[PDB]
C-alpha cells in the first residue's frame, strides 16, 4: 500500500506534548450500530485521508477512562473512536465485536457526505486500543481480523493468554503492580505468546491498574509511544521507527521488551 505520511518530522518533544500538530474537533454519534455510544475525534487539517482507531474501555467503566486518547491521537492524524459498551458489565469477546462495529460505523461515517469524517477515512488502515477487558478485546480483535493494522492493549485482562495466532503489530502497555490484571498472569504470558508479529511490552514503573488511563502520570511517554506505534504501523511511515522500537531509556520503565521491530 506504499506510505501514508502525514504532519511535520517528529521530534521527542513533539510526541511528548500533550497536543500534536493538528488541530482536533469531535461528535457524538448520534445513532450507534452494535455499541453503546461513541465519540469521534479528528483531525479537521491533516492534508490527506488518515487512519481510525477504536478504543474501548475496561470493565464497569466509561469512556472518561480512556478520552485522553482521543485527542491525544487525533492530533497526530488518526480518526478516531472512544467507546462506551453496550452494558458496562460486558465480557471481552463482547467487546472486541463492539470494537469492531465501531470501527465499521467510522467506516459508514466516512461514506456519509452529512458527517464531519465524509471522506477523511482511509478504511483500509484500522487500529484497536483499549484497557482492561478492553484491552482483551483488543487482543481478540486482532486475532480475528489480521488485516487490522496495529493494536495497543493498556493493562489487559483476558481468561486466556494464547494470542500466538495474532500476526497485527501489537504494543502491549503493563503496569507493575497491577492486582487486577496481574501482569505475570496476564500482559506478560500474553506478550510471550506472540511469535508471528512485531510487538513491544511497555511496564511503567510503579503503575497500579489504571496508569494508561486519562489522568495518569505518565502521558508523556505513554502517548509518545502509543503515537509512534500507531504511525509507524498504521502510516507506514519510518519516519516514526526510531521511535517505535527504541527502550524509551526511561526511569519511569521498569520492564521493556520488543520483537520484529523496524
Ligand atoms: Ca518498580
Amino acid at each position: 500500500g506504499g506510505s501514508h505520511m502525514r504532519g511535520p518530522n517528529p521530534t521527542a518533544a513533539s510526541l511528548e506534548a500533550s497536543a500534536g500538530p493538528f488541530t482536533v474537533r469531535s461528535f457524538t454519534v448520534s445513532r450507534p450500530s452494535g455499541y453503546g455510544a461513541g465519540t469521534v475525534y479528528y483531525p479537521t487539517n491533516a492534508g490527506g485521508t488518515v487512519g481510525a482507531i477504536a478504543i474501548v474501555p475496561g470493565y464497569t467503566a466509561t469512556q472518561s477512562s480512556i478520552k485522553w486518547w482521543g485527542p491525544r491521537l487525533a492530533s497526530h492524524g488518526f480518526v478516531v473512536i472512544t467507546i462506551d459498551t453496550n452494558s458496562t458489565l460486558d465480557q471481552p469477546s463482547s467487546r472486541s465485536d463492539q470494537q469492531m462495529a465501531a470501527l465499521d460505523q467510522l467506516a459508514s461515517l466516512n461514506n456519509d457526505s452529512s458527517s464531519p469524517i465524509y471522506g477523511k477515512v482511509d478504511t483500509s488502515r484500522m487500529g484497536v486500543m483499549g484497557w482492561s477487558m478492553g484491552g482483551g478485546g483488543s487482543l481478540i480483535s486482532a486475532a480475528n481480523n489480521p488485516s487490522l493494522k496495529a493494536a495497543a492493549p493498556m493493562a489487559p485482562w483476558s481468561s486466556s493468554t494464547n494470542f500466538s495466532s495474532v500476526t497485527v503489530p501489537t504494543l502491549i502497555f503493563a503496569c507493575e503492580n497491577d492486582s487486577i490484571a496481574p501482569v505475570n498472569s496476564h500482559a506478560l504470558p500474553i506478550y510471550n505468546s506472540m511469535s508471528r508479529n512485531a510487538k513491544q511490552f511497555l511496564e511503567i514503573n510503579g503503575g497500579s491498574h489504571s496508569c494508561a488511563n486519562s489522568g495518569n502520570s505518565n502521558q508523556a511517554l505513554i502517548g509518545k509511544k502509543g503515537v509512534a506505534w500507531m504511525k509507524r504501523f498504521m502510516d507506514n511511515d519510518t519516519r516514526y521507527s526510531q521511535f517505535a522500537c527504541e527502550n524509551p531509556n526511561s526511569t519511569a520503565v521498569s520492564d521493556f521488551r520488543t520483537a520484529n521491530c523496524s
